[PDB]
C-alpha cells in the first residue's frame, strides 16, 4: 500500500497553468490509480487521456507522445524527476510506501553493526521519504551515516536507480540498501566494491550480497560470445536511455576488432523483436536492467569492453549525469524546458 | 522481385544522403541487413530499425530524425499517402508467382461471379494485375479494377484496412491471393459475392462471411453489460484516428457509460491488463480487434460495433480506414518520397 495519490494538489498545478487536456503515464502497480485520477480531472472540467504503455521511469517521460494528441500538459506518476528536456508542462508525482523501514533496521541491528562504524545508507524512491528517520535511528545506535547527493540522474540525496549508484560513491566502510530486491544491492557492491547489507521493509528479512556468482553468470554469456562476429548494437528511443555516441563507439570498437558490428534502434528493447536479425550477440546501449535481466548472448558495454580485452574488472553499466544542483520534493514537482 | 540494391544507392546518393535507417517487416530481417551492409561498403552510415513493421502505416521517419539520419529506406511495402519528416524510399515486396494458371484451373469457378467481374489483389501480386486483366477479358469477362483512394498504392490493390478498390460497379468480386483475412474483409465491406483463387495452390473458396459477422454479434453480446470502456488510439502516423476516437467517448457517454481514451503504440492486452476497463474498443488498425487469436481477455470492439453496441446502427459494417482521392500511382518498383 502507498500513500494516495494528492489529487487536490495535482490539479491546482495543472489549474495554475490552465492546462485543458493531459496525458497521464503510469506504472504497473499504477493502473487503477491512473484511471481515479483521470476521473477526478475530467470531474473538474479537465479532459485526460491515459498512455496506454506501461512506464519503467522517469527516464522515459511521454512528453512527445502528449505533444502529438495535442495535450497540453503530461502527468508522469510514480516516479520523480530525473534531469531531462521536456516538450510540455510534466507534473512528476512520486510514489512512498508506507512501511517503517526502521521497524525493519530495528529487527537487524546485529546485522548492521556487522558492515562496521562509518556506513552508507541508501535507498529507493518509495522509501526516501524516511531516509531522514533511518539516518537517525542510525545515528542513535552508533553510526556515523554517510549519504550521498548523487548526480543530476538522481532526484533526492541517497536514492538509487537500477541505473545509477552515485549517491553511493562517498566516504565509508560498508553499504546499507533499504529495499526489495536483489539487483540495486547487487549493482551497488559490483559499482563500489564494498560489503552491502540489504534489508527488506516489508518482510524485515536481511540479506549480504555476493557478487560472485551473478559475476560468474554474466561471464559465462561473453564466453559464449567470444565466438560470435556478427554484433546488433542497441540503442533506445526513449529520451533519458537514448546513447546514441557511445553506441556509435561500441559499432566502431567491434568493426575495429575484426568483428560486424550494426547500430539497432528501438523504443522498448527486447529480444522477442530482434530474432530474425542475422545477429550472433547483442550488445544493449540503454537501461542497464535490460541484458542484466534471451537465447543469444546479449551483453552491456562494458561487458563488451571485456569481452574485447580492453577490461579486465567487472562493471555495472551506469548511466551517469553531471552535477545535481537543487533536490526534488518529497512530494510533486512540475518541471519544464 | 530483387532488392534493387544499386537503385536505392543511387537514389540515396543523388539526395546527398549519408546516414539511413532501414525498417523491415518480419520476413525480411536478414535482408535488411546485407542491404545495410552494402549501403556501408558505399560509404554511407546505416542503422537497423529493430521495430518489427506491421505496414507503411508506419514508417520511421521520426525516428530516423531523432537519431541523425538524413533518409528513411522502408522495405517490404509500397508509399501511403502521409508526411514524412525525412526522404524515404520505399522497396515493395513482389511475388514471382504467376497467377493466371491457377484462374485458368478455376475459370468454371470464376464465370459463377458474372459476366462483370471485380478483380482485386494483395501488393505482392499487384504486378501480376495486368495478366489476370488480359486473360479473363479473353476469356469473355469484363473486368474492373478500381483505383482505391490514398492508403492504397495501385489499383486494384487491397490493404486490411482499405477495400476501397473494390467500391465499384459489378457483380462479383475476384480476390487473387493467399489466406483468409483479405476475401473475408471484401465480403464484408461490399457484401459482394467473393471468390478467392490462392494463386500457388490453384485453390478456390467461396467467401461466406457468416461465421465472422456471428462471433462480432458474440463480442458485442459480451461489452453490453460493460459499463467502463477504453477508447484506444495508436500514434503510428497512418493509424492516428484522435478525432474519431475522441467521437466514441463521446458517444459511450452520451449512452451511461464511462469511457476513456487510452493512446499506445503497438496496441495489446498486456499493457492493459492492470486498467478497471470492462471493454475496449480500438480505434485504429482494424486488424488488432478483428484478427486477435485471443490475447484479449476482455471483449475489444471497432468503432462501428460500438454504434452497434449503442443502438446506433442495425446492420454490421467493417471498420474501414479510408483515404482521399489518390491522384497518381505508385510504381512497380522503388519509389522516393519527401514531404
Ligand atoms: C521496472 S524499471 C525499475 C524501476 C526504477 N526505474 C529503478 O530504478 O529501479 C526497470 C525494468 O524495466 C524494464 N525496462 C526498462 N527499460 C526498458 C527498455 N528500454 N526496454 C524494455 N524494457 C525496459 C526492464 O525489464 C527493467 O528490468
Ligand atoms: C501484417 S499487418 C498488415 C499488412 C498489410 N498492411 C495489409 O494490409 O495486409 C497485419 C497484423 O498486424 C497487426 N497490427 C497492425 N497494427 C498494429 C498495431 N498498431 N499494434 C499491434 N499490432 C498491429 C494486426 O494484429 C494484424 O493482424
Ligand atoms: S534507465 Fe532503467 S533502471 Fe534507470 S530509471 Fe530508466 S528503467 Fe529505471
Ligand atoms: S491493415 Fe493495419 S497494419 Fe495493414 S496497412 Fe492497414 S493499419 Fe497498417
Amino acid at each position: 500500500m502507498l500513500h494516495e495519490i494528492p489529487k487536490s494538489e495535482i490539479l491546482k498545478e495543472l489549474k495554475r497553468i490552465g492546462a485543458k487536456r493531459v496525458l497521464i503515464q503510469s506504472p504497473e502497480g499504477l493502473r487503477r490509480e491512473a484511471e481515479e485520477l483521470a476521473g477526478f480531472l475530467e470531474e473538474n472540467n479537465i479532459e485526460v487521456f491515459l498512455h496506454g504503455e506501461i512506464n519503467y521511469g522517469a527516464c522515459d517521460p511521454a512528453d512527445r507522445e502528449a505533444k502529438l494528441v495535442g495535450c497540453d500538459a503530461l502527468i508522469h506518476l510514480g516516479h520523480s524527476y530525473m534531469k531531462l528536456p521536456l516538450e510540455v508542462p510534466t507534473i512528476f508525482v512520486p510514489a512512498f510506501a508506507r512501511v517503517s523501514v526502521v521497524e525493519a533496521l530495528k529487527e537487524n541491528i546485529g546485522e548492521i553493526k556487522k558492515l562496521g562504524r562509518k556506513i552508507i545508507v541508501t535507498t529507493t524512491a518509495q522509501h526516501i521519504h524516511q531516509l531522514k528517520e533511518a539516518k537517525e535511528f542510525l545515528e542513535s545506535e552508533g553510526f556515523e551515516v554517510s549519504i550521498g547527493r548523487g548526480d543530476s540522474r538522481i532526484s533526492w540525496p541517497g536514492q538509487v536507480l537500477g541505473c545509477n549508484y552515485s549517491v553511493a560513491k562517498v566516504r565509508g566502510e560498508g553499504i546499507l540498501f533499504i529495499g526489495s530486491g536483489i539487483f540495486h544491492p547487487l549493482g551497488l557492491a559490483v559499482a563500489t566494491r564494498k560489503k552491502v547489507l540489504a534489508i527488506d521493509p516489508y518482510t524485515k528479512a536481511f540479506s549480504w550480497i555476493d557478487p560472485e556468482r551473478f559475476i560468474r553468470k554474466r561471464w559465462a554469456q561473453i564466453a559464449k560470445a567470444m565466438d560470435a562476429k556478427k554484433f546488433g548494437v542497441i540503442v533506445s528511443i526513449k529520451k533519458g536511455q537514448l546513447r546514441l555516441a557511445e553506441a556509435k563507439r561500441i559499432v566502431k570498437l567491434l568493426k575495429k576488432h575484426g568483428r560486424e558490428a550494426r547500430l539497432i534502434v528501438m523504443n522498448d528493447v527486447n529480444y522477442h523483436k530482434l530474432e530474425g536479425f542475422p545477429f550472433e550477440a547483442y550488445v544493449v546501449v540503454a537501461c542497464p536492467r535490460v541484458p542484466l535481466d534471451w537465447r543469444k548472448p546479449v551483453l552491456t558495454p562494458k561487458e563488451v569492453e571485456i569481452l574485447l580485452g580492453l577490461r579486465e574488472e567487472y562493471e555495472f553499466d551506469e548511466i551517469l549525469g553531471g552535477p545535481r544542483e537543487s533536490d526534488e520534493p518529497f512530494g510533486i514537482s512540475i518541471h519544464s524546458t
